[PDB]
């Protein structure tokens, strides 16, 4: 893995390259308004220890922090989120693995809209690194998951229950 943070928009200013996990980014710049990955999956944090909010970021061009949909340029650690040979999870429509399920591996852009039960409750990563979005098509507050078990939204480190999206954190070979 491979990113670069740059201190002002469009790559510019002072400029700091990663290829691994930082639970302290204060040291190499004090503000972050582009980034540029050039591989791997990425997870960004507000607060270091990988605290605060969280933003996934894929290879490419990130000209302002809205294109991580970030609330500002405070950036204090990052992740390189680890690759896996699959992905699977189960979706349940209670907390505690309770009421209906589904059974994915493939990622879900609406999830009250494309299973045959609306509300969605906890969650059981199986297998790979996915990222829960509050909202549908990959939108609002982000939470990485690990593989585990997500009996109740406290478990993902969510203080509200709203979810909408899940995508699979992969990366090319």
């Amino acid at each position: 893995g491979k990113i670069t943070f740059y201190e002002d928009r469009g790559f510019q200013g002072r400029h700091y390259e990663c290829s691994s996990d930082h639970s302290n980014l204060q040291p190499y710049f004090s503000r972050c308004n582009s980034i540029r990955v050039d591989s791997g999956c990425w997870m960004i944090y507000e607060q270091p220890n990988f605290q605060g909010p969280q933003y996934f970021l894929r290879r490419g061009d990130y000209p302002d922090y809205q294109q991580w949909m970030g609330l500002n340029d405070s950036i204090r650690s990052c992740r390189l989120i680890p690759h896996t040979s699959s992905h699977r999870l189960r979706i349940y429509e209670r907390e505690d693995y309770r009421g209906q399920m589904v059974e994915i591996t493939e990622d879900c852009s609406s999830l009250h809209e494309r299973f045959h039960f609306s509300e969605i409750h906890s969650f059981h990563v199986l297998e790979g690194w996915w990222v829960l979005y509050e909202m549908p098509n990959y939108r609002g507050r982000q939470y990485l998951l690990r593989p585990g078990d997500y009996r109740r939204y406290h478990e993902w480190g969510a203080v509200d229950a709203r979810v909408g999206s899940l995508r699979r954190a992969v990366d090319f070979y």
